[PDB]
């Protein structure tokens, strides 16, 4: 239940994206969660719709989120709607690039 059933939880939703929910869209994301050790850093493209480990060259959007923040959501315990205001995940760059995702993840539990 750690960073890897996070991401491991995406990595499926990106490669499994319908072309009737959303649509062909652009951009990078900065994942970076927080850890005993330091931060770990990730990169979610939406152009082709996947995930690598590490920091992008320069994506179009910087996304800050902690460990029990990430995994609040993931656990789907928590959403990100109420984290978002506690001021869990800090936004760097383009809030809307990163805002319209999150729409995609506020909804029902058991996903
Ligand atoms: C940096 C934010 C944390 C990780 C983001 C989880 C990504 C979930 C799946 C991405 C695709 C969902 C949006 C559909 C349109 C698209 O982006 O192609
Ligand atoms: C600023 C808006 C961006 C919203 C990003 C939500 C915080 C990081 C991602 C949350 C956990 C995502 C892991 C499971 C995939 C999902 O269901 O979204």
């Amino acid at each position: 239940m750690s960073v890897e059933t996070i991401i491991e939880r995406i990595k499926a939703r990106v490669g499994a994206v319908d072309p009737n929910g959303p649509r062909k869209v652009l951009g990078v994301f900065q994942l970076n969660i927080k850890t005993a050790s330091g931060v770990e850093q990730w990169i979610v493209d939406l152009k082709q719709l996947k995930v690598d480990q590490g920091v992008f060259a320069s994506p179009d959007v910087t996304v800050t989120v902690g460990l029990e923040d990430m995994l609040a959501i993931s656990g789907k315990t928590l959403t990100v709607g109420d984290a978002l205001k506690q001021g869990k995940i800090e936004l760097s760059g383009d809030a809307d690039l990163a805002a319209k995702l999150a729409e995609v993840i506020h909804h029902h539990h058991h996903h």
